[PDB]
């Protein structure tokens, strides 16, 4: 929120949270201080009756590290936009893949989930990302009410250097091809959702060579979910299949993987939300004798607290159920559990 | 700019653009997604009848890599100042050298142009530098603005030429100064003249193979019409020990020349085109006379409002590809930007 | 100041400043250009009657260095809190360690003093902090006019990777163990303040393998400090005595140490302030046949010429009575003298 300004049909929009962190876990890489910030500017100019243009950036500051630490801040986000009524809308930059439109339902545990569990950034068009384009569509054409759906590219971000280059080069993991994607949700009754999204990208000649694990031209996922909000009650659930787009650690991608995510939560009117999750990541066809194999498990248990829209405090308590075996040890897959503590100020 | 604060005679302005940016090129290095933001905030106090108090500050932030890349944000400007009425101002920090009162006449491309092409940031005092103390004045205590400006030593990262805040040979500076002069001779039309002097440093004249020489000088002449719908505006600079023959030095005396002419339709459409080169003189290594930068530029930028815009603009490379360009990275691709900008 | 931001109980603080600095020295590591810019934001939600909530960001920005320079940019504070009237507060994330509620009154000189000098940043709990719990109160429950105090808790900062790792790891330098600490500061009168806190950290397994200098399962720290500001004189002393804490240099740590900071200040009416001080560290029972060594030794002279709240000029200047022997070379201490200059935008 902190609309700072506001004068002449442009508004501008100060957002972000310091989140006061703590990590307890027997995982060493894990553990101890994760206090970070977050600020973030939501811009929008009025151009005439029909067409709204628009900006956005998201900042994430770490402050768990010390004064002549390294790689402490990164831009989340950083958009800009066209609205056009109910034509929809046109906004290019690091933004969201659309699969995270349905995926999104299910990133709502008070501290663990989402981007690094089943998905990760810059990931396909899984979370947030390099160079998108996304078309956006409200109540299709303003006809029929809660039926939104997207349509996105991504250009290729490729290697450092070499034959496979861009400007802007990352690690094979981090890597893309030209993309698309697209999403659809529709609001069946009030608080119940159901969605579908799908994603198709080329792989990268590193992503195929570097890495052991993971091989073939395409890169793929398909997203079915399903959420309850109303009533106080919150229940979602995320069913996704990928090919050659889920990381196996550290290791390469997955032949082929299975992702499961469902949540429960209530709202009580003192301001507690208890909440519980299962996630879980299923990997399939692994090289190098890995066979089958779990990428991610675990059971999830906490609660949030909100003083008030400014203030809130929560504990988490990830409940990790992989066996740790050799595939885990050697990708860098975390076997052990977690509890979180946090004290967060938002603005 | 926004003002997002003004009370007893204390004002803060936040100001900057979000650049939804993407470039094509065969030359990968430049090629893809170039999304990046700005944001700064200008600050006045008032402090008397006679004397305002001023800093600025500038941020960079690319947002077209990862969120484990690294580098990805500097500050561009960050000085503060006084302005003593009408009779002048002085600031001290990281600034425009002053050459850029007079090359800033050409700096009006779509996209390219500026900074990275005929000269470069942290360059002497040709564009952005660090520690620099600038005078001006307005109206030569009239419409005709002066500055005066020195810069201490900007030195290596170790051994003898460090100081602090050391860099690479390339970003190096000794002491030096410089002088602007720009003055509206008709209603619309200007004239200016820059000068600079800086000593170079130990590195620069043993690191790399090109450019030897004591001092950098950078003599400066541009003219600039600018009324009825109508851009005109050229740059002619020569420069001594100053221009940089891409990776491989500096050039011993180069020869740069922009001019750029623009129209401004009513509806909000403004095209442009533009020429640029760099001519390198006296090139060690068996180099010679060089090319070191040519090309033409046509694009055109559409203004919703003040503060929303969309461009293109097209890079028509005329280098040919020869053994200096190779060996000093110099790019002899054509280049098409697109862009949507938020601004603020 | 600059209150950007005051509506239904959430107010938004941005403050800052720009200081446009220059340093003359024959220390090449230190003269030259050292332009650097604050920014920060200070947020207050008021929760109830008798709770509010509350988070604090500062970012620090060098400008001294190039646009393709490296970690020119860090976090300073980041941690959030609530306030439960009269019966204290408490806040987590990166703050200030309370030595510092006593070592402050000595941090007033024009630009040198501070961290840096007889302590530095993470250096336990003596300056600004990864990861610490605080629990303040003032006034004594509002019983006792004055009287302030504070208590505070530290979880272990580690290596970068091994068994004495956390997620957060950093070098041996800036390390700590589990810790605590207390500070307690009276206002005799509404000018005279008198002070003391006390510190006790464990040491890292790093701290006592990697560097030469110091040896110690725990780090302790006792200060007492004075207090005269009022009729325009400033007048101040701080007094501390550290066990395995005071950095030698590059070298280590003193396995004791004594550090001493005294200041005197005149405010005129028209705005110039001078300064005089006198800071050393004198270390004891350094191994490797250094036995006692200054640390750090010098007198500082200079003013500051406030225009008003927003816009100040300083110049600073420290006289370095430190001989160059053995020590200070392989240590990497400094025994230049040192003039500043700076001009300061602040909001």
């Amino acid at each position: 929120g902190a609309e700072i300004y506001n004068k002449d049909g442009n508004k501008l929009d100060l957002y972000g949270k310091i989140d006061g962190l703590h990590y307890f876990s027997d995982d060493k890489s894990v553990d101890g201080d994760q206090t970070y910030m977050r600020v973030g500017v939501k811009g929008e100019t009025q151009i005439n009756d029909q067409l709204t243009g628009y900006g956005q950036w998201e900042y994430n500051v770490q402050a768990n590290n010390t004064e002549s630490s390294s790689d402490q801040a990164w831009t989340r986000l950083a958009f800009a936009g066209l609205k056009f009524g109910d034509a929809g809308s046109f906004d290019y930059g690091r933004n969201y893949g659309v699969v995270y439109d349905v995926t999104s339902w299910t990133d709502v545990l008070p501290e663990f989930g989402g981007d690094g569990d089943t998905y990760g950034s810059d990931n396909f068009l899984q979370s947030r990302a390099n160079g998108v384009a996304t078309y956006r569509n409200s109540d299709f054409f303003g006809l029929v009410d809660g039926l939104n759906f997207a349509l996105q590219y991504q250009g290729k971000n490729g290697s450092v250097s070499g034959e496979g280059a861009t400007n802007n080069g990352r690690g094979w993991s981090k890597q893309n091809g030209d993309g698309f994607g697209t999403s659809l949700t529709y609001d069946i009754w009030d608080g119940i959702s159901a969605g579908f999204a799908y994603s198709h990208s080329k792989r990268t000649d590193e992503q195929n060579s570097v890495p052991a694990l993971g091989r073939g031209d395409n890169a793929e996922t398909y997203t079915g979910g399903l959420k309850y909000d109303a009533n106080n009650i919150y229940l979602a659930s995320q069913y996704t299949q990928t090919y050659n787009a889920t990381r196996a650690g550290s290791l390469g991608f997955a032949n082929k993987a299975q992702n499961f995510e469902v949540v429960a939560q209530y709202q009580f009117d003192f301001g507690l939300r208890p909440s519980v999750a299962y996630l879980q990541s299923k990997g399939k066809d692994l090289e190098r004798g890995y066979g089958d194999q779990d990428i991610l498990k675990y059971v999830d248990v906490g609660a949030t607290y909100y003083f008030n829209k400014n203030m809130s405090t929560y504990v988490d308590y990830k409940i990790n159920l992989l066996d740790d075996n050799s595939f885990t040890r050697n990708a860098g897959i975390s076997t052990d559990d977690v509890v979180a503590l946090g004290l967060v100020y938002q603005f």
